[PDB]
């Protein structure tokens, strides 16, 4: 139903298509109150905005080289290119260039936006079989998402357990099994963490009752979501574009997302209670393995944003012509260096997967999980080590260069340093500021160091990768070889030299 | 005078006294309006109010042993202890602990609250005849902030300069003598980083136009205030103590101060026209060694508030069982303690100085700089990595809460793991929110960081604190004695044996 | 017995006694081979010399006075300050200042001198009610100690168990009771890191028959030692003092101590076939409580050191005059200066205990343990990030200096930046080498870091600290008071505005 | 000639034949003493084999694919593939590999292999029209280099300055022209950090006097080191192999470099008194955009040792089993893959240069640098804070376990915690303490650390490739963007909401 908004079904969503695509009657709650229209409503009709100039940009004749590939449907229709299962190493590079393309509409500050999920999609169309009796269901879902272009999210976190409560109670609180059906099944239970859901057509929903994966719509009768602190109508209410730049267009509400007796056809299941394929599915299904080029692309994008907000924030403060400032900025791009460089070995050492679907290097997917949460807290430290004083006075409000009577002092006395006028120093710093410090900024340091998991659980996979592939058995190979070439009464090889006529601890002794 | 709101000369303010004093038409400006008061102003009345029950305290009997001693100025009056000058090491310890209760009365997140100031006043009063012809006026001066309890803010940073301007107009941005008269003298020019001051009755404001140093009350006609954003008002128009319980009340709106043509009289002046004096204030006036007691102190108290709100989120989403999260926790423990011992250290170790004055150890002064900033950040980390989960989905508002059609999923899917509704989980854990992650928390991570100087520079100023004070020299004669025990040829003292009888590279090498 | 060496039973021995007393055919091992004598044995000799210098100083009537105090004994006698219990915060200051001056002697490169175990002796005479019928075991084992000076080291850690052999025969790993007999008990087992106890009087080693602490002579028949790697014997055999001036005088011998069928006289037993005291001996003993003075007060000296060779270094190498090289330094005297405040607190907020006995602050102990590791790892690599080329290049030897065919080139090539000889220069930076390069330097870095246990471990002891003392109680008071302040519905406090004259969000929603 | 050493002119040095040409006479001090022949003197006779294994791997048949590529001279010989100028982007790929499989000869402990300055001969021949006058003299350096796998180094830091000396006296202490004559020009002075050097065949050494560049064989009369401390000799004299398993054979001795009237004939001239090209020379000459390919991949196979080497160590002491060790050996994988994919980047994003030679990625390259000393000073560390107890008290040699009064005690109380008896156990923990614990792992800390430039220049030089390539601007483009798209009167674009319908300010303030 949501493709059907569009005028062709060659192609995916244009934007005013998508937007018209969520007035479908969702139940979003935000401030104890429903949200009547998510393409209206003051907390989500900018981010709304910013995700339908995605889906326009797919359609600008200069963009579609970088952007979109043919279907591979027999549609003879067009998608983005990480929405089609790559079948080569240079197929994942152009899809990494067209994820940073669209990566940079957002200035890499909307981390779930459509092409996130497109991954999900891909695993499906690569690997159906994996599904068994639900195969069909897995290539239907690829078609279905590769044509139109179709916004999922996953809702994959559990919801907190009080761990007082009888074990009878807390068996609602997981997404759960309540009824079979021959028109489905009905599911309840809930997930948190559901970013950017609001904005979603659908969502991936992932005693055997529990043990489920199914596509849920944002419009299924019982499915709502209960959304947090919305930084966008706060900044549109208390403050203006030019004082919260990045929060009055790019929030992603991270919401807590509910399913009360909802129905889920059987079309939209894909494991159905089975501990062992819900239990196989990180490591065979595939996503896992593809959306972290995605996100490490997404970073990129925000590095470079960094990187040189940070250079202007030091040309206006002044202070750039230091030298250890210049090596603090130096380390900013050695990071944002580091992540493009990691997307790179992932699609150069991408390798054959199943039906001709490629992989990018797994080991490069592990280490970016594990940079990335150092990267961004050393970033943002040099940072506010850098511009120190610059941040904290910074006027409350465009409402203060508009009043003469105020404008006249901070004419005066905040100009930039290199020639430039108080209007466009205040304008870099408070953009500066919403990156880093507002509300906004503080949830998206959260969301780049911990999202991903706890920082054992990454660097555990990266461990578990380094063993199951063999890598870790090769290196250990090694110092087995080193450790194989001595022993206590000497070398066992014959290119060395016995010490035996140079060693003093005989006469010493 | 401000201080002609009280009842009575024998005691500072109540805060009912305090609030009334700040109804006097100062001009400040916050998002592009006038504010016509600022104890109702919607952008500073709580924090006006909670700066009011820091004066309630000093007339609690049950806080009077703590917080208060008797005036040296012969008055028969009181005073908060750190308002007097200090003339022995215990002294030093109980300021200490009546800063400590002060500071408790924010839970620490109050940094500018009037005991910082004091010690300015003190060192007027420790000190005055630094000030030459203005001698009499430090001596006044001290007097009257220890008498009233009266609140001092300083605006000393400067404001940017275009470089790219001429010589002249670049010279009308920093506070500047304009005329000398009988009355006074006028000054124009501004200050920035002037955290809290629309709350404040005075300001200390620190070629030889240039070269001065003079108060400002904050209802002098020209003295103007353009406010930064108030993370208070945002949360009043958009939140709720419950979803923003540091933001409502203890916003210190960190402004630019404007002063347009102010006629400071002579008895508010104290170093005039003087590079001499202007240079040697940091070291020689006191007020720099003496106010880190009070932030140090204020510092450590906010890490006890931190270090049990870690704990009490920890508990909450049941990771606290987890040895990894026990020393986590443990490490932020040692930090919050750190502090405490430095200001132990800046007690015991106080010295000497003049008129019976004590100063707090310089060394802990020091350190205390260097230290704080890897602290605050170190312990934000270890909060984030510890509850992010918690943290990153916690529903929008109270009124979520308070609309049983979301509540009753609340109640089901936010619980606490240790037997804790969701209302209360819900409440902790948006308390650590305000702490680390609302802009009043980021403004906060800023303030904790970089307010003290940049990274380079506290550390130059320990480094330079350790040469000035011989403590180098003295640790460099310990290497130079090292280093005079031997020689190329071998031992140069008789206790150490000469390696000659076993040294084998003859053999090796021959 | 070794006390006996002394000329006086009214001061503690001199540096001639001392070496004497330690000529007593105890059992140590190195490079396969027996020690004849530690005081002439190439790997052992400087290291005792250095020890008999801190027993010499305490005859110097110029150190008196912040060394010694009479004894408390009735002796008539003297005593190193930190060898009598101390009864107020001020003995403890004085005592900190004599420890400081003893550290002096080996510019804080010896961490296990006698004051190290002297605290053991205190926590004996300050509470020998503790140990039951072995009460005046205690107290006659405080006399000794203090009135003679013994060197005393602790052997506690327990050494590996292969997890894969019998429960049968792992019994054998542990120090443990054989046999009970009318003139002790007899022991065998092993403890490792019993750090220069070549150069000791005795050890303190510390089913029931595994519960003991006991007292051993190091030349009772049975004790022996297995050495580990002498940087002393190996830059005197191999370098020479102006090439290694630390290793060569102040190594301290991580040894192994093996216990094979020991007899513990019943006046050297202080804890037998007892889990509940050796449970609580860690928390009401004293010792732990008293020994991290010591431990701190002896870091503090060697940052003092490694503070003042850095400046030295950096003068001689000509990057003092940068801004950021000077701003590195200044973090390492505030690392300095760090510790010698721990040590303040340690003395001015010290606590009654028993018996008049009082006890250093314990927040401050717990606190300087978790710091060392960071800052001496914060340290060494501020150190070696500064001293780049400097240390990388150094001649070989004193040797290259005292042939003039070499000499001839390095006192051209190789001066200091400061109107420095060669020698000089080389000499400072290959002191600095010594201190953290070296084989010395390297096994002084592991000892800083980890020796007082693992990071997890000692930052466990902080937090229970915290709680066992009622300060984390007492921090979540104000916690909870915090949050009675407010409810769902409002403030619950009169003194702060209702929100409802300026809250918008009705009229937004 | 030294490749006059070879059985044949179609293929580079066995390893029999280069310890042959190293019996030169050359003028190598250590210890005070000259030392008669380095492929037999306790210091350097390891290190040599260790060298020589490398050469002998280019011979056999099962190592050829990996390691070796047909010349491009025609001569009809093969070469190291490093050897080679690369034409393409999966030339590099191939050299990559052939770098990887010499450096697993050493387990990536000898960072100065003749693989090192390979790159240096193929930036001569790639770019020979740099040098002008000398273009010759690089074409037939770079068939000469290919052909025969001569062992370079570069010795190129120089020494230390006394400022307080006249400026007469100090300018002697530089590498500068002397005289110049028909058979070429007699140069003195001195390099510092010539890694290796006793073991090399030439080394490139790098008022116009000062400003050269040319190539001196390690036996010309007046080339002379001075060599640093040997940890092979040390380990030999003291020690085992079991006690020291890399000092024994992998030291790299860092001397310095003394040149007393030495005669460079003009054919081993590049530079001659020319400070525009010594100027241009790092940034046009391609020798410091082709190294760090090398130097990368080495790091990286060192990585691989010292990650399986603390797996061995976790699993000898037991501590693997828990969730916050595995955590740390997983950081410290995720290191390891770094520089492996780093090294990926280098290739697979590598550019036309001239001549069609290829370049590998420069952000790469930049991007190595400034990561491997955080990447090793935090594995150090890590290292450290896991297997400290197990390393501290290792018996002090082989002979503990070969004299059975000892190992009876050992075999008891020194086991491994996996079934595995103590002489394995010990084996593999002074394995790790030689790595990071002895001077050998000491200067290899400072060698990875500090070996590439101060922390300051080599995050300027990252900064400096970002600017000149344009990847700043076009950072800056993004940035530009993002602030064209508002301003202070609201949003530019059209697709953006106004927030005039929905802002309270004025209902807040008026």
């Amino acid at each position: 139903k949501p493709e059907d908004f569009r005028a062709s079904t060659q192609r995916p969503f244009t934007g005013e298509e998508y937007l018209k695509s969520l007035q479908d009657g969702r139940e979003i709650y935000i401030y104890g109150e429903r949200v009547k229209d998510v393409t209206t409503h003051p907390a989500f009709r900018n981010a709304a905005a910013s995700v339908a100039q995605l889906y326009d940009a797919l359609h600008k004749p200069e963009m579609q080289d970088s952007l979109c590939w043919n279907t591979d449907t027999g549609s003879g229709g067009y998608t983005h290119k990480f929405f089609r299962v790559a079948k080569s190493a240079d197929d994942l590079r152009q899809q990494r260039d067209a994820i940073a393309e669209w990566s940079r509409l957002s200035y890499g500050w909307m981390g779930r936006t459509p092409d996130y999920k497109a991954a999900f999609g891909c695993a499906l169309g690569a690997n159906p079989g994996f599904y068994g009796q639900f195969e069909q269901n897995a290539r239907n879902w690829y078609t279905r998402i590769q044509e139109t272009g179709l916004y999922f999210n996953h809702a994959i976190v559990n919801p907190p357990i009080d761990r007082h409560l009888p074990t009878d109670k807390v068996k609602d609180v997981y997404i759960k099994l309540e009824k079979e059906t021959d028109a489905g099944i009905i599911v309840s239970g809930a997930k948190v963490v559901a970013t950017n859901s609001a904005l979603t057509h659908y969502n991936m929903i992932g005693d055997p009752d529990f043990a489920l994966m199914f596509v849920a719509p944002m419009d299924a009768d019982g499915v709502k979501l209960i959304s947090r602190a919305s930084y966008e109508m706060v900044a549109g209410a208390t403050g203006s574009p030019y004082d919260y730049p990045l929060s009055s267009r790019f929030d992603e509400n991270d919401a807590i997302l509910v399913m009360d007796n909802v129905l889920i056809p059987w079309e939209n299941v894909l494991i159905y209670r089975d501990f062992d394929r819900c239990r196989r599915w990180t490591m065979e299904g595939g996503f896992a393995r593809m959306y972290p080029l995605q996100a490490c692309v997404r970073l990129a994008v925000k590095l470079d944003f960094i990187t040189a907000l940070l250079k202007k924030s030091l040309e206006c403060t002044g202070t750039l012509e230091f030298r250890g400032v210049q090596a603090d900025l130096g380390e900013v791009v050695a990071w944002r260096n580091t992540f493009w460089a990691l997307s790179d070995s992932m699609c150069s050492e991408a390798t054959p997967w199943v039906n001709g679907a490629y992989l990018p290097d797994h080991a490069a997917l592990q280490t970016y999980r594990v940079l990335a949460p150092m990267a961004y807290a050393k970033i943002k430290n040099i940072i506010e080590r850098n511009v120190t004083s610059g941040l904290i006075y910074l006027p409350s409000s465009a409402r203060d260069l508009n009043n003469p009577q105020i404008d006249q002092y901070l004419a005066k006395y905040v100009r930039g340093s290199n020639g430039m006028d108080h209007v466009q120093r205040i304008k870099i710093l408070k953009l500066m500021w919403d990156a880093i410090g507002s509300e906004f900024g503080g949830r998206h340091e959260l969301y780049e160091i911990n999202y991903s998991g706890s920082q054992d659980e990454i660097r555990l996979q990266c461990l578990r990768q380094a063993q199951n592939s063999g890598n870790m058995d090769k290196m250990m190979a090694m110092v087995d070889r080193c450790l194989s070439e001595y022993d206590q009464d000497g070398w066992t090889v014959p290119h060395l030299h016995n010490n035996d006529d140079i060693n003093m601890l005989d006469k010493l002794l």
